[PDB]
């Protein structure tokens, strides 16, 4: 059901969901620590988004009746320095994850493993919002090249997107 | 208004909540696998419990005018020898925590951090829910020694607490 | 629109799902004989959903302008040695079906028929879901091996699931 | 409490009806290509019907203490000469399940079996419609004979008829 | 993220989504001139279907940090010999559609860009059920070859789809 | 009803209509590519505006029992040094389009053709808005000469005119 | 505010519009007499609506301090050779009532009376309303030709139109 080549790429996939959860995390500490609390907020509901691709995985996972098995979550990176700097780090983040999911795909293509294949097929739509979601970000950034007064209104716009959790 | 050493000791029990998120879904991960459906939600939502401290960590030290620090997040095990093994490493993780805020409530008052310590009181009588129940629990394991048919009662008592985030 | 391979391999899935639905109506009526009704109704509600995946084939060979052809479904079996065993039974008919979808999609794919392997992703997908659902049940039997109080409980817990057909 | 004899004729007039559904989906399939979508559903709905004829028996079976054992169903007619033809031997069905209806009658008789004669009153009513209904449809069709603006009014008026199950 | 070759690509079928909408403009006109409101009207909404099309394609385009533009849309005819005609000629077209569709989506696979071939699926689907539809109301139209009587009424019924842009 | 004359030039101005939507897309394309969403979305709602007005001619047309034909729609521009070139086009175009209807009262007026002279009423008031509209947008951009703070309040503004065909 | 000559002409296209109101009613009594009810509500409905169109002549003629003046009101023709006949001459009618409003128009631009002309643009409108719903009946009848089906439909599709007196 599950070649063990297929489930040991799938385990490393959700731990790369999670490192990225925590890889946002990280962003909005920074993002905190530069008073900018829309920013913050932002990258916190990234980190939260993350989370959910990870159980996305761990459901399918044992759906075809294989084990998750979790692997260390790497220290991120402290520090960007900029915000513009922090949204080209999140958004060559989200091409490497792109580029991953894209060799998950080859490989169930390569296996002939449909379900695994079809499963992917999610997160390839999906990865095509966040890179645009982030794009979108990266370029105002660049807009709003030397003016704090863009870059507050900025984090006033971002601040519509909240984590949940905190409920 | 927050030292060095308090700052480290708080950023290091922030990673420590993070790590017990991880720890109580590598046993969602685990109980999963033996097919206990409702002692894997259950550890779930013991995981976002567990997020939430985090956050409590993190709030508080951007209130102190803090810098937060992230930290690598070891692996967690992979495997018990039982459900009851497994509630058992939970127990002693509790208490591991517990221990872990008294040492930090102790620095406070060394260091006649009131606030800090204040911040802290909250935790101290949440571990005392925490500890109650994961020893309920674990009680009726042993209760159950052996007994498919109530393990399989418990199951189902335990699906009642379900994990907010996938909603 | 619909090449004679194609419309052959349709016309078969879709008898291959009607001779599904005539399975699981068969041990219905072997779980009704062992007064089991939680499983005899499982089961039928599992045939109604067969009728449905048949339907689905239908329509689609009708969409692409092809002729639906009926052939004989053969007389399923009438006994097997247990409830686990009858499960056992299911999950290997289910990966059989499955296979059955990969051989469509392989098809698809070497005469490039993109409409019908698009069409297929759906039943790819509903494999996923039908395997792991009887695969639970599957192992819930196990965990029940002597002991007719979970298999008791198993029934009432199964008696959720209804046909909606009979109303 | 069932004679071997009458519980296989039982078994029998459950496989008729079964194979009844089974000829009026060949129907629905005819009057699907010749893009008659209302005489189409009507004969998905009536195929229904005789799946609820089918379970009548399963469900009285399993009263008197019996065993239901499904057999073959056999392919059934693909075309018709035309819409006239389908209903003509649709007539021709109902009839033949009728006598099946009186043949088990007499045969509770004359075995003095009581609560098998009563049972199939319901199926002596029941068969009275359905002759009737389709002999209305029959009927309308000779009406129409070289006109298919009334083969095109008919099939509208066939239209009210949905089949339940695809809901 | 788009190759030169991929974009043209991308643009071209924008192009043609924006072509198929003025075709079956034109077609509204056609009818519109014969007095059959109900055919115009559904081609109208047939038009208005096709720019949400070329705004996907546009949405696409943007969202994977490409740049849309536009090109001539050349002339549709003006007339055909019949509504049958009309109705041949809009499946003709349709077929065409699909195999544009069919030729990016090749193209990305020989690319391997994941991302282009996953928002082909929408369009492959999509292509199913226009053909579909515009099949079924052409063999009604071959059903009324020397009826106006028949005419008239599928142009009753016709006109249940409305555009949606008038309001 | 229609001299060929008022005939040929209804339609003429239809196709400027659609041509104008045209027009717009392309500006909407092009703001698009500036990742300004606002004035993107405003030209977009402009466009849709349009083919309005096209649909308007046609009514009218049919109304006359005369014949709508469509004409190729010319490739727009691609690219304006800047929004408010963009904008000083757009209002050129809007100053056309007002010249080409007083052109058309002019024709309806030496024909004594009082029907389609009082269509146009219509259009001159609309115009006077058209024109209205353009210019207090292209004076708000001379405003706004050398302040990126400006065009994105702007942009925000704007955004609350959206296209309503999506929905 | 009227000159001796508007005054005599607006008297007469009063006279007129109630001509026209008891034309239709003649045609009514004509389709009635034919036992096509339909027709004749229809033409009953545009009786009234003639009504109404000499009401406005009449309260124009008060509101620029004039005096109305019934004239005669001629006897109609009793018979048509056909529906279509009746529909070709409403039409006919139709452009003769259009032709009166254009001389009417024309007049008032002679005279530069600015408040007649303005007030005959409603009728100017109105007309092109009348002459194409007139059409667009006559049409269908042609259509009709040799068939009562139409006929028959036809006059159920008019029957919608009711006049509102008689409540
Ligand atoms: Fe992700
Ligand atoms: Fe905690
Ligand atoms: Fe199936
Ligand atoms: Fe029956
Ligand atoms: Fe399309
Ligand atoms: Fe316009
Ligand atoms: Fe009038």
């Amino acid at each position: 059901m599950l070649s063990e080549r297929m489930l040991k790429a799938l385990n490393d996939q959700l731990n790369r969901e999670l490192y990225s959860a925590y890889l946002y995390f990280a962003m909005a500490a920074y993002f905190e620590d530069l008073g900018l609390e829309g920013f913050a907020n932002w990258m916190k509901a990234q980190a939260e988004e993350e989370i959910g691709h990870a159980l996305r995985f761990y459901n399918y996972i044992y759906d075809r009746n294989g084990r998750v098995e979790l692997d260390e979550i790497p220290k991120p990176p402290k520090e960007w320095e900029s915000p513009l700097k922090a949204f080209e780090a999140a958004y060559e983040h989200e091409k490497f994850i792109s580029k991953s999911i894209y060799e998950l795909a080859a490989l169930a293509e390569e296996e002939k493993d449909y379900s695994t294949r079809a499963f992917l097929e999610w997160f390839i739509n999906e990865q095509v919002e966040e890179e645009a979601s982030v794009k979108k970000i990266l370029d105002k950034l660049k807009f709003a090249k030397d003016s704090p007064q863009i870059l507050f209104m900025l984090d006033k716009e971002l601040s519509a997107r909240a984590p949940k959790l905190p409920g």
